[PDB]
């Protein structure tokens, strides 16, 4: 089945600004996230079909991820991958996807639009647990954009 998920959250920084940050996450994450230690591109040139190997920390653990990149509208801030190998994707779990969408906030500021799709296999419902891990991976990403941002004004 799928199962589908919102969250939002919010940030002083331009929504443009924060999605140009967002194009270069690949070697943004590796430097402010801890756990995460590099982002390699395994196979395809970054667009759509392009899969990525995250190689994360967990509890002195060296563990893989592998993330689809599924779609990249530029014109809406969007981005959307799924997350389809290692051991954060759960036995129950087909796939699970974040779709990313930076809006305009009311002060000039802007808004991240999570959705989160968690694609399991057969009748299977998805782990309250594992839930609180995505939301959460899913707003580290968002920090850490937000961070390199403030932290680097002149970059973008
Ligand atoms: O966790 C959330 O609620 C939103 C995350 C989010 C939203 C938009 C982006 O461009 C991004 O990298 C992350
Ligand atoms: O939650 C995490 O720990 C890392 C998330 C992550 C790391 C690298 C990317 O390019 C990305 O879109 C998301």
């Amino acid at each position: 089945g799928v199962f589908t998920f919102e969250d939002e959250i919010t940030s002083t920084v331009p929504p443009a600004k924060l999605y140009n940050a967002m194009k270069d996450a690949d070697s943004i994450t590796p430097k402010i996230i801890d756990d995460v230690k590099s982002v390699e591109i395994v196979e395809g040139n970054g667009g759509p079909g392009t899969i990525k190997k995250l190689t994360i920390v967990e509890d002195g653990e060296t563990k893989f991820i592998l993330h689809k990149v599924e779609s990249i509208d530029e014109a809406n801030y969007a981005y959307n991958y799924s997350v389809v190998g290692g051991v954060a994707l759960p036995p129950t779990a087909e796939k699970i996807t974040f779709e990313t969408k930076l809006v305009e906030g009311p002060n000039g500021g802007s808004i991240g639009k999570l959705t989160l799709k968690y694609h399991t296999k057969g009748d299977a419902k998805p782990d309250e647990e594992e839930l609180k891990k995505g939301k959460a991976k899913g707003e580290g990403l968002f920090r850490a954009i937000e961070g390199y941002v403030l932290a680097n004004p002149t970059q973008y």
